[PDB]
């Protein structure tokens, strides 16, 4: 394997951390490779469910449990800390809550969250490295509780950074909340990556074409797909009920990714940073509600 920039995976890797059996399971947490059957059996299709409102009573519960817990990793990031122990901090963090880390044993992936740095786009798997001054760190945080999923990310400044990476992740962040401002009911799917296509272009990035957002709810991915980029052919039109996450991530260099021989952690071919923020949003009759907000502070944390 030719690494595409500085970053290397940090071995070995903490022992699989046990989630006590109170605490209630998604289907594949038992599965041996990790695959769902309730997502499997939906393959199949593009219809969206219309969220009853017990089920938006749970997404409302179980996302504002997943921004506590971004928000106890947010407190971590500083020089020195490794990724793993933020994992492990997010790990204590969702058992506290009585809730599952919904990406542990997901298709296999070994973690309790993914920490994406610099040249990753995505899924990045905890691990040894020390997080140095001058990073960008992405935290990629799933709970799962009385059977629904939240999601959500944050990328933040590890000390001081350079003038491009923060351009970089404030532009980031106004591409996701530019598509959120477009939703409401009536608008396709399809529309959301030509608004983050455009302003990224304005500011000299590009968007990763290999990974989507996506319908959350009972299953972790299902319909719609949702595209970051423009003119793409998703299919749907959004209606009140509907939840699902919007999760750009755009790169300082060309859009095109590659994955490590771990079969996880994506990468920019050109080795140059790419950051992402992500919310989980329910389409309401005036627009949608961002269920993985912060209640109680204005800014995403890169900005305080
Ligand atoms: C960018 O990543 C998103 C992602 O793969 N979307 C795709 C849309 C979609 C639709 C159907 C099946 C898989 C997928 C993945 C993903 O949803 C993340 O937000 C999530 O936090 C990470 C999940 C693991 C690492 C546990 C997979
Ligand atoms: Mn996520
Ligand atoms: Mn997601
Ligand atoms: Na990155």
């Amino acid at each position: 394997y030719r690494y595409t920039g500085k970053l290397r995976p940090h071995y070995p890797l903490m022992p699989t951390r046990p989630v006590p059996s109170y605490i209630q399971r998604p289907d594949y947490a038992d599965h041996p490779l990790g695959m769902s059957e309730s997502e499997q059996a939906l393959k199949g299709t593009s219809q969206i469910k219309l969220l009853s409102s017990e089920d938006i009573e749970g997404m409302r519960l179980v996302c504002r449990l997943a921004r506590e817990v971004l928000d106890v990793a947010a407190g971590m990031i500083k020089p020195g800390v490794t990724t793993e122990e933020i994992d492990h901090a997010v790990h204590l963090a969702c058992i506290a809550r009585n809730c599952y880390p919904s990406p542990l044993n997901y298709y296999n992936f070994p973690k309790s969250c993914c920490t994406s740095v610099n040249e990753v786009i995505c899924h990045g798997i905890p691990d040894r490295r020390p997080l140095q001054e001058g990073d960008i760190v992405n935290v990629d945080i799933t709970l799962y509780r009385n059977g629904y999923h939240g999601d959500l990310n944050e990328t933040f400044f590890v000390g001081e950074v350079d003038d491009g990476a923060r351009k970089l992740v404030q532009t980031t962040y106004e591409c996701l909340m530019q598509a959120i401002d477009a939703v409401k009911p009536g608008v396709r799917y399809r529309e959301l990556g030509n608004i983050i296509q455009k302003h990224a272009q304005a500011n000299g990035f590009s968007v990763v074409r290999s990974y989507c957002g996506h319908g959350i709810h009972k299953l972790f991915h299902t319909a719609p797909n949702v595209p970051h980029y423009a003119k793409n052919k998703a299919v749907g039109v959004m209606k009140s009920g509907h939840v699902f996450t919007i999760e750009p991530m755009i790169c300082e260099g060309g859009w095109q990714d590659e994955t490590w021989p771990d079969g996880w952690t994506a990468v920019t071919r050109d080795g140059k940073r790419s950051a992402q923020f992500e919310h989980t949003l329910l389409v309401t009759d005036t627009g949608c509600e961002i269920l993985t907000r912060r209640l109680d502070s204005a800014r995403p944390h890169f900005m305080s």
